[PDB]
């Protein structure tokens, strides 16, 4: 029933669908109807995909950014398996042919009709790629583990598909009437009002008269801009404050509605409390109408006037110094801005990637200059993904500009889209209207790729406790669910597990304040062994990675950290996945995990960029996902310990040492006996270089032995990223205990140590070349509202860390100075 689906969506998104209807908002109504149709169309297309296309939708290939290997292969309806010897260069089809030939000799009598499932995972190997190009195979080679695969027939894939079925004449100056305000404060009240096009003022800000602290102004506010010159995306921004400065509240609104109609007449603005003008703030009023200060205004009846259609703009806009033009096209002066604008045609024809620079010189407060700009924009060639990411910033607020950026981003691969998904979702917070090209783009890509769809859901769901985005995000999630009834239920199962983990964690938090850790742990186990917990916590797809299946919860192995927020350690097993099904999740409640996730995703991007240049620094890109209000999950890295635990140098252990500096190397020797030691020291060296460069570039501070871990393989990785971008200029960090392992436990080993410096330098030089990508992604991330990513000074930290203004030679000299200073500081 449509009624059952509505109650399921309401529970899933954390907001009743009845709340949307109660708003009596035609913009909400049209978004709902329009996006419902769009997502239902995509669902209809999905249910008729061919079986290979269904594999591409549900299990998109996990590929990496000659040698002999053994692979174990079984068929779906059998316990019997065959271990084959194949090559890393061999394709899945050859492996499937071997499997079918062996089955033919066992059962006594077409490879193209099959796909290879990774046992107990929603992950498949298919396509014309050598086995070593698959992430799963690549992972198996590095850990030494034997790949375990299942031959799955096209009819079984089709069965999965089927079961998952669903104007320019108005020359008068712009003016408003400030009628009256509301709510208490300590002084006089002043309303500051400015017209903005993104971060840029369209004219000077006008302030009304001072009135004593239900204030009544009934004052006319006149602006230094003609009504005809208001750009389509013009924002009227307000700041209510007190004066003897005391900030109280702010509110913004678009001057044109979602139907392009110029707004008239009376508007009640439910204001948001302050941390004066906030142009990047939402243009929707505070939903807490009970307690919020309100400002009533009047938009004079200029008479029904709409913004001119594209056909009108283009009609109007249709109507040796080349040297200095080039030198500034790779902050600028007035004569330089005039050069760019005069030669705008030369920008379009010979420097199309300089569109951003031309957009920034355009006079957005003059309709003639805007029409001239829009005329070139509508015939502008599509730009690279990198250029388009810059155009998504609040610095380019125009709707046509926004639409052009999306058009250039349509060529993003699913892998690239996934890499930038977090930032694209954040950009939604800058959107002026509910129905927009970004939302339609995201929803379309989410419905065409189940992994994208999973993370789009979680990035929206995890901010439902934020009133400024709850309506927009709730509406997007509802549209998504209309497009995928099956995935909605899959996501509901994840939500049921998370609700139980929150209840369990609250119980642990209370109990641990009264009894011992073994007693709270045994009480935790009794709670988990309740039928409703065993059921809710088992048989789900991991919110951290939908390809990871969390099958049977292993209660005996579950525990908690008897410190700070008391995070839970939840272990799982899967008889079908074998050793690969042994996975864990950390549930933590009380900390905002958004910065943690951003830091890990930036490190993961670094790893991708390094790997693209043939550099594998053996990183550990473990998952981190906010799921709710100060709630989220962390993927467990098994067979790892903290540096602090190893450094304790406890007795009656294989790691005990004569000197504390040897504890780490002795631990590595115990985990890697004989010939295996050399591979472990190399794993340590590579990862140490990766994380040294990563933490320096990102300005990750407060690094100690308690937030650095080591895998038994020798790989080093970081945890608990509470601080970044130097928000306590953090220098490069080198640790003597780590120098000791790199140097193979020798006091003097300049051969090994300088090979490590070379890894650092190469890693650093690679990231420098992609400096712009980091800058564009961090600029979009400013929309998130993270306290450590709030201004130009936070972005400046990255420019400085990557030394982007300098030449590669100058940058490497500067890096060598910082590395050498870190070497002297290391004892
Ligand atoms: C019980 C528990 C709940 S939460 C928690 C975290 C950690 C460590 C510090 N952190 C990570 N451990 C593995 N994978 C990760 N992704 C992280 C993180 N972040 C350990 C713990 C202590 C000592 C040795 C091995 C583990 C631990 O027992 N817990």
């Amino acid at each position: 029933v449509k009624k059952l689906i509505n109650s399921q969506i309401s529970l899933l998104i954390g907001k009743g669908l009845h709340e949307f209807d109660s708003l009596r908002d035609p913009e909400v109504n049209d978004f709902r109807t329009k996006m419902r149709q769009f997502c239902e169309e995509a669902a209809a297309h999905r249910q008729q995909l061919g079986w290979v296309e269904w594999l591409q939708y549900s299990f998109p290939l996990q590929l990496e950014p000659n040698r002999a290997l053994l692979v174990n292969v079984k068929f779906e309806g059998s316990e019997e398996s065959f271990t084959f010897q194949v090559s890393t260069k061999d394709m899945p089809l050859a492996l499937m042919a071997c499997a079918l030939r062996k089955k033919a000799t066992v059962f006594r009598q077409q490879p193209e009709e099959y796909a290879l499932q990774v046992n107990g995972r929603h992950e498949y190997l298919y396509g014309n790629y050598p086995l070593c190009h698959f992430q799963y195979i690549c992972s198996c080679l590095h850990s030494g583990l034997t790949p375990h695969l299942t031959m799955v027939h096209s009819s079984s894939i089709l069965a999965m598909r089927d079961e998952q079925s669903n104007l320019w004449s108005l020359e008068q100056p712009f003016s408003i009437e400030l009628i009256e305000g509301r709510k208490v404060n300590a002084m006089k009240l002043v309303v500051q009002a400015g017209l903005f096009h993104g971060n840029e003022m369209l004219c000077k800000t006008v302030s009304s008269s001072e009135v004593n602290v239900e204030p009544v102004w009934k004052q006319r506010l006149e602006f230094d801009i003609s009504v005809c010159d208001l750009p389509r995306m013009a924002r009227l921004c307000f700041a209510l404050y007190a004066v003897v400065d005391c900030p109280i509240a702010w509110a913004n609104l678009m001057l044109f509605d979602y139907k392009d109609q110029l707004k008239t007449g009376e508007r009640c603005l439910y204001m948001w409390p302050s941390v004066l003008l906030n142009p990047a703030g939402t243009v929707r009023g505070n939903p807490n109408t009970e307690s919020a200060a309100a400002l009533v205004i009047y938009l004079p009846e200029v008479a029904p006037v709409y913004f001119p259609a594209l056909e009108k703009i283009l009609e109007l806009g249709r109507i040796t110094e080349e040297e200095l033009r080039e030198i500034l096209e790779r902050e600028l002066y007035e004569h330089e801005k005039d050069l760019v604008w005069k030669m705008r045609h030369e920008v379009q024809e010979h420097f199309p990637e300089a569109l951003a620079r031309l957009l920034l010189v355009t006079k957005w407060n003059k309709h003639e200059d805007v029409a001239q700009m829009l005329y070139l924009l509508c015939s502008w060639p599509e730009l690279p993904v990198l250029s388009a990411l810059e155009l998504l910033d609040f610095s380019f607020p125009d709707c046509y500009v926004g639409s052009f950026a999306i058009k250039s981003l349509r060529k993003l691969t699913d892998d690239e889209l996934f890499q930038y998904l977090l930032q694209l979702v954040q950009v939604l917070k800058y959107e002026s209207y509910l129905d927009c090209e970004l939302t339609k783009f995201l929803l379309g890509r989410a419905l065409a790729n189940r992994k994208i769809g999973h993370f789009l859901f979680w990035h929206l769901r995890s901010e439902m406790h934020v009133p400024s985005v709850a309506l927009r995000f709730g509406l997007i999630m509802e549209a998504y669910c209309r497009g995928s009834t099956h995935h909605m239920k899959v996501l509901m199962k994840q939500g049921e597990a998370l609700s139980k983990l929150k209840a369990l964690n609250d119980f642990v938090k209370v109990s641990s304040q009264k009894t011992t850790k073994p007693q709270t742990k045994e009480m935790m186990h009794m709670c988990m062994r309740q039928e409703t917990y065993m059921e809710a916590l088992s048989h789900l797809q991991s919110p951290l990675d939908p390809s990871t299946l969390l099958e049977e919860v292993c209660v005996e192995q579950c525990t908690f950290m008897d410190s700070k927020m008391k995070p839970l350690w939840i272990m799982y097993s899967s008889e079908e996945a074998g050793s690969a099904g042994n996975v864990g999740i950390i549930f933590k409640n009380g900390d905002d995990l958004r910065q943690d996730m951003l830091t890990l995703q930036m490190i993961q991007l670094m790893d991708v960029l390094w790997k693209q240049e043939g550099l594998d620094l053996r990183m550990t890109p473990y998952g981190c996902l906010p799921t709710g209000d100060r709630t989220g999950l962390i993927e467990v890295v098994l067979h790892s310990d903290t540096i602090a635990n190893i450094q304790l140098n406890k007795s009656n252990m294989a790691a005990t040492a004569a000197f504390n500096k040897d504890a780490l190397l002795n631990w590595l020797k115990s985990k890697n006996p004989g010939e295996a030691l050399d591979r472990a020291i190399e794993e340590f060296t590579l990862s140490c270089a990766g994380y040294c460069v990563a933490t320096y570039v990102l300005g990750i501070g407060d690094r100690h032995s308690d937030n650095i871990m080591i895998r038994e393989s020798g790989q080093l990785f970081h945890i608990d990223f509470g601080h970044f971008l130097g928000n306590f200029r953090v220098p490069f960090i080198l640790t003597y205990d780590f120098v000791h392992v790199i140097q193979q436990g020798k006091t003097n080993n300049s051969e090994k140590f300088e090979r490590f410096r070379g890894y650092c330098e190469r890693a650093y030089t690679i990231l420098r070349r992609h400096g712009l990508l980091f800058l564009h992604l961090f600029a979009l991330m400013r929309a998130a509202g993270l306290p450590e990513l709030s201004c130009s000074k936070d972005i400046q930290y990255l420019k400085d860390s990557l030394a982007l203004g300098k030449t590669e030679e100058e940058a490497l000299k500067h890096f060598r100075v910082k590395f050498n200073e870190a070497l002297r500081e290391s004892w």
